[PDB]
């Protein structure tokens, strides 16, 4: 069974820039988070993961770090940070920070020096290569558009950046970089942080010789970058050196790692990472070649990916469960139906699922309210550099029309989840009194924390109840997972079994009523909860489900 606090906990993710502004400069800050801790405690949150909070030019809103030990000016001071840990600790909440060490900002002291000369001490802190000819070293693509190699006029060589140009990759091969990184980690751990979320941990190790990519590898380049020969070597070292020497829950974002390779990252026995963030589910409807394009998916596909994950996780690993985050579109829009008539119901349905999985649930800020995608009027309303990067590679190239491109990024852009949190119905949704740094969704007049707090049938209060059920029913945390019908495209039904305590979770994914027949030997003994306010106790053999109806039941 191997109990663990991080396995039973309910995590909340905060994107500071968009959580709460306290000085009215239009940007969310750390004091804003402090101000809302009571809101999150009442919600039932156990731990909080905050996106990057370090000094950064903000080319990638925090993921381009220029100083790992300094608090981002936009977010506040060290005192504010220390105060967050203290206030959180006071409320028995654990703080998990975002660790971005696959790369740094091109304005980081290490890169500034590395960039000054070919013989500078820090030259080997990054990857510099010569373009054998009148072009880059190889054909490596960048997640943010064009080549993953940037030419340095001065020296004449190219430096490597999987992501933005302003995000040069660190060289983990050099034992000096590793040590400076471990020192930096203990800096934060010594201050009380109880958890670390490692950004793109599968790409720390590069492929020796930087061979070119075959036509095939060109497509799934995201996966090739995880093919590093020293990845588990390095992560294991970081564990020995740091992780294993503090009580810290670790989560690794393994973007690009095939499912059959995730085990090596979270297998207890391997002493690497406690749990991981897989993307097989959240990206089930993304085209293979065009990462920005959305394609149709079905429930059978959805549930089948979940079964596979559970099997792969097995008895020795552990997983997280999330339907959205700062790099993806809103959960209700993506997996439910955000139209006015179905938003609440489908939101509650997804909530039911989110808190009854054999994984640690991560609730992204604002989705507990049923926040939705943003109504982007035109291309320039996106800040997403991934989008601007896609525009260059597919629209400038003529590979896709601007209209079709827009139709799609409207559904897949990470900016959908980056609009300011909606607290109440005052100007700017009570987020700020200044000008919001990024456009706020007009539906805030309907979807806002305050309004939902007083309404018993609100999405917020339903989330409160689901989290409360998870905190009180062990089976919902550790019970075995069983998909009663992997092929059904209408009703998602599964059991959670811990000994003789069996629970049944049912979700009507359709917008018309459906009658669900329980397995012949199964009987409903109790109703733990359901999305209908009225709906009385059903009988033992079947359920008449209304559109998007969800429920948890205890079986005999």
């Amino acid at each position: 069974e191997y109990p663990a606090w991080w396995k039973e906990a309910v995590f909340y993710q905060i994107y500071p820039r968009s959580f709460k502004d306290t000085n009215d400069d239009g940007i969310g800050d750390i004091r804003g988070i402090i101000e809302k801790l009571d809101y999150l405690k009442s919600l039932g949150i156990d731990a909080i993961w905050i996106n990057p909070h370090y000094d950064s030019p903000n080319t990638d809103n925090g993921y381009d770090i220029s100083n790992y030990r300094q608090i981002m000016k936009e977010y506040g001071t060290m005192e504010d940070f220390d105060s967050l840990v203290a206030e959180m600790k006071k409320r028995n909440m654990r703080l998990m920070i975002d660790v971005v060490i696959n790369h740094t900002s091109d304005q980081h002291p290490w890169f500034i020096q590395s960039k000054s000369d070919k013989n500078n001490p820090y030259r080997d802190y990054y990857f510099w290569r010569d373009g054998k000819d009148n072009q880059p070293p190889n054909n490596y693509p960048s997640f943010f558009g064009g080549s993953a190699w940037q030419k340095d006029a001065k020296s004449g060589q190219y430096y490597l950046h999987y992501f933005a140009r302003q995000q040069p990759d660190l060289n983990w091969d050099n034992p000096k970089v590793r040590e400076d990184l471990y020192a930096m980690l203990r800096f934060w751990l010594d201050k009380g942080v109880s958890g670390m979320r490692f950004d793109t941990v599968a790409t720390y190790s590069k492929i020796p010789g930087f061979p070119n990519l075959t036509p095939e590898q060109q497509k799934n380049f995201a996966e090739q970058y995880t093919m590093g020969p020293n990845i588990h070597r390095y992560i294991q070292e970081m564990n020995r050196k740091v992780l294993s020497r503090y009580d810290v829950a670790t989560a690794g974002e393994i973007f690009g790692v095939p499912l059959d390779r995730s085990s090596q990252f979270f297998d207890r026995r391997r002493h690497e990472l406690n749990m991981a963030f897989m993307f097989d589910l959240i990206r089930l409807d993304r085209d293979s070649n065009e990462r920005w394009r959305h394609k149709s998916w079905s429930l059978s596909q959805f549930r089948q990916i979940i079964s596979k994950m559970d099997v792969t996780v097995g008895k020795y690993g552990w997983n997280t469960f999330f339907l959205d985050n700062h790099d993806n579109p809103r959960a209700v829009s993506h997996f439910g139906d955000d139209r006015p008539q179905w938003r609440e119901a489908s939101a509650k349905a997804l909530a039911t699922i989110t808190l009854t999985q054999r994984a640690t649930p991560f609730i992204y800020q604002g989705s507990e309210l049923g926040m939705t995608n943003y109504p982007f009027r035109q291309l320039n309303e996106f800040d997403d550099i991934e989008v601007k990067g896609f525009w260059q590679d597919y629209v400038q190239s003529g590979k896709v029309t601007a209209t079709e491109f827009l139709d799609n990024v409207r559904l897949t852009s990470r900016d959908n989840s980056r609009t300011p949190f909606q607290w109440n119905d005052t100007l700017n949704a009570g987020f700020t009194r200044g000008k919001p740094w990024f456009h706020i969704n007009p539906n805030y007049v309907e979807i806002n924390a305050e309004r939902e707090e007083t309404r018993e049938d609100s999405v917020l209060n339903y989330y409160k109840k689901m989290i409360q059920l998870r905190h009180h029913i062990p089976a919902l945390v550790y019970g075995a997972y069983q998909d009663l019908n992997p092929q059904d495209n209408t009703v998602y039904a599964y059991t959670r079994t811990l000994g003789n305590e069996r629970y049944l979770v049912v979700v009507n994914f359709k917008e018309y009523p459906v009658r669900y027949t329980l397995p012949a030997n199964d009987a409903i003994e109790e109703v733990v909860i359901d999305t209908q306010q009225q709906a009385a106790a059903p009988h033992s053999t079947s359920l008449s489900l209304s559109p998007w109806q969800a429920g948890v039941y205890k079986l005999r």
